[PDB]
């Protein structure tokens, strides 16, 4: 999905990212979540881990990362708002912090 | 190094990475720069190796990433400024970066 | 492309890999070559922009790593020989590799 | 150690690796062992681990990837034999594998 997610999408899909600790941010229509791991190596495995996924389905995280810390911001770009593509690398992020 | 950078090593070390687009932070003890590379595959192979070397001199970056643009900061908490562990990595970075 | 190449693709594509030093297996339908990078981070720097590269094209190496050599075979199990994917994914690796 | 296990070394390291499914090649000082993902994110995810971790201390695998298969051959090449790096490394890469 490109377009901006519905109201209706938005109480089927951000409930379950929010129960996983996810949270929308004031400022933007993006979500937002920061992961903790036990040091640099894990981290960086992770952020492989999305970047891949990121190549994969043609979506990008705003990231920031210091040592052990990744947070990540998730939003479209290309309309300025949360699109189904955010949902769906959400969801593989959450996958891949439980390597699963 | 692990020491803060002297007024001599400044002197001497800075400026080239300054004419190299490096910036100190006005706030903090820090050296700054945004790369931007053609799309986020020559990004995130840039940050790969990045990382490796991070792990090789057991000194990280604060990094910001967002597609194409990769932003780096660069200082020792372990003293709380620069040292010439951040220098190294600079110049390192640089090469990745070439 | 995922079908197996024809005669007029194979003359058309092939000849330019084999000048950048590809060459065709001979008990497989498939091209290889091996990378001689600097160290271990060029090495594992351009591995990484492949493996973007192979979940973007949904298309996986066979590849072989020790310290800054690769060696890497591409063809495509699907149909068992090569496709336009393989020429595709050749091509993106002649890019990372300079 | 950059010199060869001893004799008292290897009865004390080797079983340890025997027995999390690491074998000791016939015709070579060196141990390896496959590993098998979900698929190749996960497994490059791994593999970006473990580079992190050669980098780290400057010791690096021999490896074959092909998809979700990982297949690993550790030995030091500057003395050709077993050492305690290949050791270390195996060790690293275990925790990696599980997710630790």
């Amino acid at each position: 999905d490109a377009q901006w997610l519905t109201a209706e999408e938005r109480d089927q899909l951000i409930p379950g990212l929010k129960a996983a600790g996810w949270s929308e941010l004031s400022e933007r229509d993006a979500i937002y979540k920061e992961f903790s791991f036990k040091n640099f190596n894990q981290a960086f495995g992770f952020m492989s881990r999305v970047a891949l996924q990121a190549e994969k389905m043609n979506h990008h995280p705003e990231w920031f990362n210091v040592y052990n810390k990744v947070q990540i911001t998730l939003t479209s770009h290309d309309c300025g708002g949360l699109t189904k593509r955010d949902v769906k690398l959400a969801q593989f992020i959450e996958k891949a912090a439980a390597s699963l």
